[PDB]
């Protein structure tokens, strides 16, 4: 069975605002809901669509960055892990 992870309060609140309805998730599920949030908030750069703008959004504080690239996967996993229960 795939390992389930447990978002801490702020990430959990974001995930549920995006439609999530449980407390533990596979990493694939966490990433899915985050992608939905980013899409819904229109955070992608208009010309460089790999870039997510966080400087005007609470996601910036959650991840601790101003922009990130969807192509930097290790970085994204790290930003999520800081928001998972150890
Ligand atoms: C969950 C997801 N599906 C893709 C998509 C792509 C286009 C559309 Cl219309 C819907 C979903 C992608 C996306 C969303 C927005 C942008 Cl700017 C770039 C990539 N995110
Ligand atoms: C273009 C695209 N690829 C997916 C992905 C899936 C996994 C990873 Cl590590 C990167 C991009 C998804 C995404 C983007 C950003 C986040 Cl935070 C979550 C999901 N959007």
């Amino acid at each position: 069975m795939e390992k389930l992870v447990q978002p801490t309060p702020l990430l959990l609140s974001l995930l549920k605002s995006a439609g999530a309805q449980k407390e533990t998730f596979t990493m694939k599920e966490v990433l899915y809901h985050l992608g939905q949030y980013i899409m819904a908030k229109q955070l992608y750069d208009e010309k460089q669509q790999h870039i997510v703008h966080c400087s005007n959004d609470p996601l910036g504080e959650l991840f601790g960055v101003q922009e990130f690239s969807v192509k930097e996967h290790r970085r994204i996993y790290a930003m999520i892990s800081r928001n998972l229960v150890s």
